[PDB]
């Protein structure tokens, strides 16, 4: 048994992909569009499906915008250098809060950078 | 890089480990509590913290319940038998959402299970 992914609502996918592949190291696992459903797929991570948890994109087409809640928390991902990735993510004009940072994704989701070692 | 863990608030920590580690068969990776900051905080996961990604639980002392968006879609866990997990979470009292379906080629043999808050747990079968 394992963790395969984690699935996020998006109003616009290019620019979570941005986000995932600029501000974080992300590759585009693959991609799927269903047009009888008005929606489109994004797997984005690091390793292979097959072998690591993937973050799972979805953007359906007549959605402007998702309420998210005060339950769903964070997605934490492990970083060389917390304070450089977090200053490249203010650079590029990603929202940042103000060894472990916090950055906000295009729509509104939190993830935590988290310094490998700790 | 790599995924490190997700995370959600649950109303009751007690509750919610039960679901994941007795329906799920997730072990307990980590759990402490914080009277400074009123919160206890809990890893659960199939493998090591260091190896694969995990699921950290948080509940705050301060709060019966969290108001779940529409925004977080669900968190998919590969099985060895979708149908069996289903009858597990059944049997213990769980909610199957979505049941796996005849087990065949090339359907896609995918369960949806509610977890005690109202997260959606996917179950995708090793193989699809
Ligand atoms: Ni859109
Ligand atoms: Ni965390
Ligand atoms: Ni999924």
């Amino acid at each position: 048994m394992r963790i395969l992914h984690s699935m996020l609502r998006v109003a616009d996918l290019e620019a979570a992909l941005e986000f995932y592949t600029r501000a974080l190291d992300m590759r585009l696992l693959r991609r799927r569009d269903y047009p009888e459903g008005r929606f489109t797929l994004a797997f984005v991570g690091y390793q292979d499906e097959r072998a690591a948890a993937a973050l799972e994109l979805t953007h359906n087409w007549d959605r402007d915008g998702y309420t998210q809640g005060d339950g769903y928390g964070h997605l934490a991902i492990e970083v060389e250098d917390a304070a450089v990735t977090c200053a490249r993510a203010r650079a590029l004009g990603y929202r940042v809060t103000r060894v472990i940072a916090f950055l906000e994704d295009p729509d509104g989701y939190k993830v935590e950078l988290i310094q490998k070692g700790t």
